[PDB]
């Protein structure tokens, strides 16, 4: 092996993806990008995803295993507070047991 | 502060961005995404960036410091080999002292 060995630090990930979020099996939001938390009226970290987002595409329930069994799908999410739509990938991180939504507003 | 504490592992990053690469101050490529190594006639890691890519936008030289100074600019890089074009962001990471190009066609 010559494995990849570099990644973005959590800080750079939050700058590069200011609308990302990550959530755990319990559906709790555990991290957000800088802009997304700034524009939310309520703190998002510690809250359940479905109090704050709806999944527009694909036509599935907001369920951790359902999402994790679809790594190649392009997700479309709606931020419930202002109806802004975010688009991007849902990537499962097994070691930590979280999914990152790496999303940005689509236009 | 309530800083972010989680990030994608190196392996997850290569899957999420299969056309990415990172390079160091000496301009040698230190990692690439999966697909990028697959469509490249020769191994990229350990090679100098300017032997494989050119910058189409913005109009700057291919040096680490100039690139580091365009944090918000959209980069369009051309794979010298097939002429394929990669568009994305250049992000400088102070601790490992690398720049990740997170782009795709």
């Amino acid at each position: 092996m010559a494995p990849p060995h570099l990644t973005l630090s959590p800080e750079l990930l939050a700058k590069a993806f200011p609308f990302h979020f990550a959530f755990s099996r319990n559906r709790e939001i555990v991290q957000t990008g800088e802009v997304l938390e700034r524009i939310s009226p309520e703190p998002l970290v510690g809250k359940l995803i479905e109090q704050h987002f709806q999944i527009n595409r694909p036509k599935i329930l907001i369920d951790f295993d359902a999402i994790s069994k679809q790594p190649r799908a392009l997700f479309i999410l709606e931020f419930l507070h202002n109806g802004m739509q975010l688009k991007g990938q849902m990537m499962y991180q097994p070691e930590e047991e979280v999914i990152f939504f790496l999303g940005s507003p689509w236009i």
